[PDB]
């Protein structure tokens, strides 16, 4: 198939276990694509995987 490359624009702390954490610029691989609000993706080459906030990444 094919998937979505994205990239942060803004830093992202979660403390809920639930949600990745992330830097701005880097790169993170949508899932699931909800638009309910928080989407799930994981990290490049990892099985760090969780919700992010959809507002804090635009499509690279």
């Amino acid at each position: 198939d094919a998937r979505s490359i994205v990239e942060a624009m803004y830093d992202y702390v979660s403390e809920m276990e639930t949600d990745l954490s992330f830097t701005k610029g880097e790169a993170l691989i949508i899932v699931e694509n909800n638009e309910g609000d928080w989407w799930l993706a994981r990290k490049m080459n990892s099985t760090e995987v969780g919700y992010i906030p959809s507002n804090y990444v635009k499509i690279r």
